[PDB]
């Protein structure tokens, strides 16, 4: 049984992750959602909330399944069976940094990572981003799932 | 009934290749590799000298199969009864360009394009500048398999 | 009597073209779409079809017109008693690319330019690619314009 | 009546800014230097010695006028009855950041970006680098306005 | 005699790090490694354990030295008797940050820099990335001096 | 005994070239600035043209020899007693082109390469550039030396 991992922080989940989610899942027979925990930054939202949000948007994934990480996304990964991680690209300078995390992620574990690119539409949705036009009161609803918009109407 | 096409000329197959070949193969049920023909220009190998070249680098490829396309390579994907892509990544510069063939290929197919960063050891090797350096008596035996080498001691 | 010139060749003009006629026109009280002559390499379209199609996209554009400039873009530039060329920007690499163009520009000739980041959802338009996938029997008809499609059933 | 709005923290403004200034300065009938507010980084200079600077480097420029800035960039331009954003750019690094900021400017506000290239000259120049070389006792005197030099001169 | 200056933070010093010192060190007639202080990052050893760790992984070498460096790298350079610096380059990205502090570095104090690229190998090997790593009990054994994995075999 | 080689087209040099010259000049005991031969395609100016020229310009270099290469630039260094090749960057995409040539001279002969950033001021010219610029009347003299300006005015 073929698996990715889809590691991030999800805070929170944009109609950009969920591309990402549902393509993955159109192409490995399951895919695990993992939020990883930065005890250094502090978020907008905690992680029920992430989840929740992830759940709410991907319903129509049956091969996918949302979890918490801790620690090195290769033990993540190795710990559920998989050896292969998902990861959205939005640019060339993205690429670059995502380049040496991924063949860190092969030396030490044999961990592979699968690069897909962002969707035209999206391309400039990020959370955090998408947050603080949010906080200053721009309007970012037609780039997050409705399980977000309405948590996000409740935070006005 | 997980699937992925790797697209390419493959004039001649280089360590890369067969890297990217493998990392592939691991990861989905089937493999594809598409030696897709291109008018201008004419290569150095011909198109049964670059079958026979791929089939012998990849026997240990069982999930592995070569055929050759001609025309779009979404057309010969949709054709393979698959929706994936699959490509190396050198550089941000190669993600740039990828990424316009990759989001045009989703537009009017459906097929997408996951992308997998080169491994170290083979971040130089390409085809076109491996068959520039041997031309001129430059050795690049250690970034090319066997099968090769021996086509290319051949022309010396 | 504030004016810029989009200077191009095409061939032919895409939605992506449009959004940065549109985009400039709202800006600067006139526009000047420039149809630059190259002699290697000859277009698909001829010099007259690339007018009709660019008129024929523009007519909600007021303040727009087209020429065609022979030679050096600054000179062009200079003609129409303009000092400002404008252009779009796919990617950073685009940018390393039209940076040199720009300062040369500004050097031998005191014109600056003004550089538009790509809309969303045409950043993998250009004509080239457009071309080549039509060739090939790939549905292009969401990324050009009306009055191009129309042009280009007529080569099927 | 055409406008931009060339926002930034100018702390503290340099020939690099100056260049900008001029040359938005030379394409749209007034131009509205934006000083934003950081709550977060305090900085070397403060908003009066901020506009002061602009202002005794920018006297030769009559449809030019410098304003503090507060919130969104977009709220801001478009309370100056305006829908376009000028700045500058020395990389394509620059410009693939840029680029999202912009493309979500249009999103929620119809606010448009231009951006000019840098001028050879001052392509290195930058506010924070200028301030870590002056305090370690660099001599940055010729990419800074006078206006600027003095009072450096004074925080000796 | 000539001489080059390659600065750094070097905590702790990598095989990457140390097959710049080797470069450089085989075209220049001295090589000074300075271990820069930065005051406001605390890092995992202090200057003792970084200089001995490089002086233990660079025995090899007779025309290297290693030096504390303080304040600006020019000022080092230039009190050195040399006027020059080497620094590894593993991606464009770099490059163009690099490309900054290389020109004000001239502009101020007429000190070169020469780059060199990394060694496929050791290309995603950085300090702050094999730290992280290796707290979080990954092998980043292959990719450290033997002087430098003992220590970490003690911190443990 | 620290020598370096220059290699390129020169076709003819520019004030950048002689810019780089003059910088691995005061760095290394001999540079040899290499004018390498290709057959496709052809140049501007002729190869005895460009020695004259390169002579010319570097007459206040008494380290600096001009020789003419044939085959790989590796070849060519090896058999100057010199393991070193000097070239200059213009932008971060220049550098990922080079550091494929870079590795790839590395591993098939044991030379190496130091890239030096561009000289602000020269950042956009290129050789290609200029001789474009000229050919349709654009003064591109003070970004040549006064030996190539020469060449130049005679085929106006
Ligand atoms: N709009 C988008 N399109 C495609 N992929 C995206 C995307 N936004 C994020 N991703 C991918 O999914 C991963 C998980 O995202 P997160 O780390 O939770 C925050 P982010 O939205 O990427 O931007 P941020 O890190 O600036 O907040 C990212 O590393 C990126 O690879
Ligand atoms: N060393 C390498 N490491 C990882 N991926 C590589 C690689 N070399 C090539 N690839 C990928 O595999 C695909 C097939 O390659 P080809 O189009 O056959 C020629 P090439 O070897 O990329 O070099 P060239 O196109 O510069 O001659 C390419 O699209 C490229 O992205
Ligand atoms: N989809 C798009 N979005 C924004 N700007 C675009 C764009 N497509 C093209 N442009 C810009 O408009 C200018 C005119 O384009 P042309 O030179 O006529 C051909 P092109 O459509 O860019 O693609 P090609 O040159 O790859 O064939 C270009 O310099 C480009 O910067
Ligand atoms: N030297 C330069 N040349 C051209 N444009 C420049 C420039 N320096 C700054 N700019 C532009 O003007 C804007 C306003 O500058 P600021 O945000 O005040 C500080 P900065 O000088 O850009 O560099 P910093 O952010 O590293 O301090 C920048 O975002 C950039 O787009
Ligand atoms: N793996 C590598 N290959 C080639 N050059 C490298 C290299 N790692 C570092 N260098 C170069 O040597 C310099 C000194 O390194 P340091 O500043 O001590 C930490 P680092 O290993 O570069 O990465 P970090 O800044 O992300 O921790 C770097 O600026 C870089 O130019
Ligand atoms: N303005 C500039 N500043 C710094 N380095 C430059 C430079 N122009 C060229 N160089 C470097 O010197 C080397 C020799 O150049 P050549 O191959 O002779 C032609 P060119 O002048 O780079 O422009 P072209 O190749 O685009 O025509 C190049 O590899 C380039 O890296
Ligand atoms: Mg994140
Ligand atoms: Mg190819
Ligand atoms: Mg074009
Ligand atoms: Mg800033
Ligand atoms: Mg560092
Ligand atoms: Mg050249």
């Amino acid at each position: 049984m073929t698996g990715a991992v889809c590691p991030g922080s999800f805070d929170p989940v944009t109609l950009g992750h969920v591309d990402i989610f549902e393509r993955a899942a159109a192409q490995f027979d399951e895919v695990v959602v993992a939020i990883l925990v930065n005890p250094a930054k502090t978020g907008m939202f905690d992680l029920d909330e992430r989840i929740a949000m992830v759940k709410e948007s991907t319903t129509h994934l049956p091969n996918l399944r949302v979890q918490v990480g801790h620690g090195l996304v290769v033990d993540f990964v190795r710990s559920c069976g998989m050896t292969a991680i998902v990861k959205g690209l939005r640019t060339g300078t993205d690429f670059e940094y995502e380049l040496q995390m991924a063949q860190m992620n092969k030396h030490i574990a044999g961990v592979d990572t699968f690069f897909v690119a962002t969707a035209p539409r999206y391309s400039f949705v990020s959370s955090s981003l998408a947050k603080e036009v949010a906080m200053l009161g721009g309007d970012v609803s037609e780039l997050l799932p409705e399980p977000v918009n309405r948590r996000l109407r409740d935070r006005l």
